[PDB]
């Protein structure tokens, strides 16, 4: 997290033993392990965000204790967060503007980085085991360039084009 | 710098022309200087054709300097509702709230001081064009509280000095024409 932009590649895991292996070959810091994580999905009048293609997330980090407000898009390359001090507070805040919650999704999470690279690895029970590669920019003009590194990169980490998931989490679960 | 919040906020302003009373009870009462003298900038936040403020709503970003409070506020609907929380970054909240829609309208600017003596937050502002306030105020996440809440802040506000005379109900964007 420091960046507008990103690019991001999600792929489906099939072994998070070779994973894992990868994660200590490439020497990868551990930033947070096995989280439960939950993402309040919130949006206005059914589906006012959703129509522009933005979700906002109160996301919270158990046992981290990190604590999210994030606007995603417009589109896959555009998000934003803020640490919060107390989510039900902004929920509230929200509510007041308009936004209510629209449903919730919950996953376990760890968070490993790789230089500029960050590797996400998710388990979410109605669907399995998920990696996710991104790296982030400020610079709009950079943006083309981090999507052939980000591509590379996965690549080097054993996770290619064949075991990609394009679909957000919200898209696979119909919401 | 961080600063502990609630759900309403019931709240007492009052014109001033002499603080001696009130000088001399915040005093006595060894009242907390939580920070004085700050330089505060409000940048008000509002959607289209001010949707917000048509709904009897304020949302401000808020930074305090020196202190360096920095602070996103909902107020409203009307009279007691007031929701705040500390943020880290006021460009980055402001890049978000743009995303949703919302964009400053305009900012007011104020010298700021604030105490607390218990619960009681008492607040000392001076304004380029409207001139020197007070105001006393208690925040509660108890809604059926507020009027009982009125009262303490009356009798604290006597106590200080501040009468009912000098009450001055409007808020700051109301005086301003905001």
């Amino acid at each position: 997290f420091v960046g507008k932009y990103e690019v991001e590649l999600k792929f489906r895991v099939m072994d998070l033993t070779t994973l894992h292996e990868q994660l200590v070959a490439q020497k990868a810091t551990a930033f947070t392990l096995n989280n439960h994580e939950k993402d309040i999905y919130l949006d206005a009048n059914g589906q006012d965000l959703a129509d522009q293609q933005i979700s906002m997330v109160l996301r919270e980090m158990n046992p981290s204790g990190i604590r999210l407000w994030i606007v995603k898009g417009p589109g896959a390359e555009r998000c934003e967060a803020s640490n919060i001090e107390d989510v039900s507070k902004v929920q509230s805040m929200l509510a007041t503007l308009g936004y209510h919650p629209a449903f919730t999704i919950e996953k376990q999470r760890s968070i490993y980085f790789v230089g500029k690279f960050h590797i996400t690895v998710d388990h979410l029970t109605g669907l399995g085991d998920f990696a996710e590669i991104a790296i982030m920019t400020d610079d709009a003009t950079e943006l083309d360039k981090l999507k052939a590194e980000c591509r590379d990169f996965a690549n080097t980490f054993g996770l290619q084009v064949d075991q990609q998931e394009p679909r957000s989490y919200r898209q696979l679960l119909g919401f």
